[PDB]
């Protein structure tokens, strides 16, 4: 049903090791929570020797729980967005702290919602 493909790569192996250890450590703070860490996507460049070499980290946060026509006051609408922006940025900082890695490298995708983190 669910089949994957990989290309042999030392460099990728290391990167997948850093990735499961990062996944686990996140799952510790978001186990019993609103949000569940789901996909995590790392990118890296020519050399892959430590965490330092990770260029980016995408995180897809899970719901852990149709109306075409919505109608809103102007005020309802902007504040509804403000809060979702503000939720997204908090998972960003939380993971920044947890992983001891600058939030510039972390994109948070808020699936089960409509938001994203920085770039």
């Amino acid at each position: 049903s669910h089949m994957i493909e990989i290309q042999a790569s030392q460099r990728a192996y290391i990167l997948e090791e850093m990735a499961v250890q990062l996944k686990k450590k996140a799952e510790e703070r978001f186990s019993h929570d609103e949000y569940k860490v789901g996909r995590i996507k790392l990118t890296a460049g020519e050399k892959v020797d430590s965490e330092e070499d990770i260029k980016t980290i995408s995180v897809y946060m899970a719901p852990s729980s149709v109306a075409p026509v919505h109608i809103d006051t102007d005020h309802a609408y902007v504040t509804k967005e403000a809060a979702e922006q503000k939720e997204a940025k908090q998972i960003q900082t939380q993971l920044a702290d947890i992983w001891e890695i600058g939030s510039e490298k972390i994109t948070v995708h808020m699936e089960g919602g409509e938001s994203v983190g920085n770039e």
